[PDB]
């Protein structure tokens, strides 16, 4: 039994090893090549691939893939969109996936970066690093005095609850399905509105369905309270960017932290230094001391990353010996 | 009655703004200016004055206060080592501080930093500020993954034990003093020894007195885990600088997030800027990608500030009304 990995990187090799050891009967081989029409032929000989890319799964890389005998292809990540769907039924192509790896990882990002902006940490850092050692006037505010607004109750949105009450925040919830558990605890508001009149910090962990689409914008921006800091490590396209960036100039909005982009298509996850950079807007935004901008990093862990590698081979596994994928992707 | 205060920040108007709310039959006066031998004839017509500042109160000074009137002092901080005491007993003087203002402040600045330097967080700023905005390799660590070990357990770190529990982490403790409520929950271990065996981070919440003076040294920091986050916000002399800077360059220590520095007096809390910076070592660690220097800001949240101007405009109230006042210091 032989299964071979694609876009090995450093930081997952540790895991594969331990996957490895866990699993003495069968062969791994792996590079840090993408897989593309050309980098199939390595998979030659393998019972199924293991993979991670951005760069699409063509119709053509799914053909060299059967033509090189593999037929069972199992992701490390989430997202199944970049992949020829009928190509691969076409094919008798199985799928999965990694769909779960660790709420934790993004909840503790968005709750760092929201105690950051409150602490005006960011300010302070610029002035030390240029030896103004002087404290005053870049005053704190604890995350205990702050009510947080959290839309979104789902498994990230419950975690954010989790580490903000650790703090002593008050924390609010909105979300238009409503956890009966939840619910009982009292955490929901009964309007959207009635979270941007209560909350001082407003983080989201919703999916950007239409409905959701720059939810955060002039009016919504208008109803919120003075010195909001909202963060987002969720989906780009829930925030109006220039709205955020009116509410910062204006100065009622106190800071915000950005893991996501409307926008961040091939220019996240890309050396720029020393190159012309794409988008003035995002420069700017990185620049300044009250905004947190980071490249859709909030996954990126060594607790999430070792459950994207373990479960993905998991899963190749179990398709390779016929029996029912965990996390099976619809082809 | 009158009280005259000096030193008042513009962070600290709308403290001293709400307190003369609540006593409208108190006259409130105040200027910017330290309190001099000159200076003291503004609080004549005073009863009481309210202070914070670094610049000493000499026996002129005192005399000059006694000359104006004014015999009773109240300090917004916590310092009384820059008080002629043996002039103040003789003019008879009485004198408070505020010993007490918002454990939180400190407790979430430690677990602040020491989430960051778990994270990565400062190298992929530097990444992103230079716009190389891939991911890899700067992989985070969560802080639900640790064990997060606390010497001290009085006020703040115990806030600092419930931050981290609200996290995940697993919490262990050291004190020489158990907390009876703590010890029933099995928090603590035996020995020093012990909690450097176990923990992935270390976050100081004792004192500086004698047997902890440089507790932190080139021995304890080898017993200490591999990839150990070191988090100091307590007091300077409690770590030996160049152990720590010893154990980074190796690459046993992952990184260090320090408040305080032995040594910092008359460097923190000035501005060095386009000119000449005293101190090599602290230029360098201020610069390192894997340490967070701040200059004593820990205390320096609104909280925090608040207190400091309530109590201390409550204690000189106190005196002056010739009640027992809260937090007096022996003179």
């Amino acid at each position: 039994t032989k299964i071979f990995a694609y876009a090995i990187r450093e930081d997952e090799k540790p895991f594969l090893k331990e996957w490895e050891d866990a699993h003495k009967d069968v062969e791994v081989e792996y590079t840090d090549k993408l897989l593309t029409p050309e980098t199939v032929a390595l998979a030659k000989g393998a019972d199924g691939v293991v993979v991670y890319q951005q760069l699409d799964y063509i119709a053509e890389t799914l053909q060299a893939l059967a033509d090189n005998g593999i037929t069972k292809m199992s992701l490390r990540n989430v997202g199944v969109d970049n992949i020829d769907m009928a190509k691969a039924k076409e094919l008798g192509f199985q799928i999965t996936n990694v769909p779960v790896y660790s709420p934790n990882a993004i909840a503790e990002h968005a709750a760092i970066q929201a105690a950051r902006i409150l602490r005006q940490d960011k300010a302070m850092d610029e002035k030390v690093a240029r030896h103004d050692l002087r404290w005053a006037p870049t005053i704190g505010r604890e995350v205990r005095d702050q009510v947080v607004g959290v839309v979104g109750t789902g498994h990230i949105g419950q975690v954010f609850m989790q580490i903000m009450e650790g703090f002593g925040a008050k924390v609010i919830t909105y979300d238009i399905f409503r956890n009966p558990e939840l619910e009982k605890k009292g955490y929901y508001v009964d309007s959207l509105d009635d979270l941007y009149k209560q909350a001082d910090v407003i983080s989201l962990h919703v999916p950007d369905v239409p409905a959701n689409v720059h939810m955060i914008n002039d009016e919504s921006i208008a109803k919120m309270k003075q010195d909001v800091v909202i963060v987002n490590v969720s989906r780009g396209p829930l925030v109006d960017t220039d709205a955020v960036i009116r509410g910062l100039d204006s100065g009622k909005i106190f800071g915000y932290a950005m893991d996501v982009y409307e926008g961040e298509v091939g220019i996240f996850n890309e050396d720029w230094e020393g190159k012309e950079f794409p988008d003035a807007r995002l420069a700017d935004l990185i620049a300044r001391p009250n905004v947190l901008v980071t490249p859709k990093t909030a996954f990126y862990t060594t607790h999430a990353v070792r459950n994207m590698v373990v479960k993905a081979f998991d899963n190749n596994l179990e398709l390779v010996e016929g029996k029912e994928a965990e996390t099976p992707v619809k082809v």
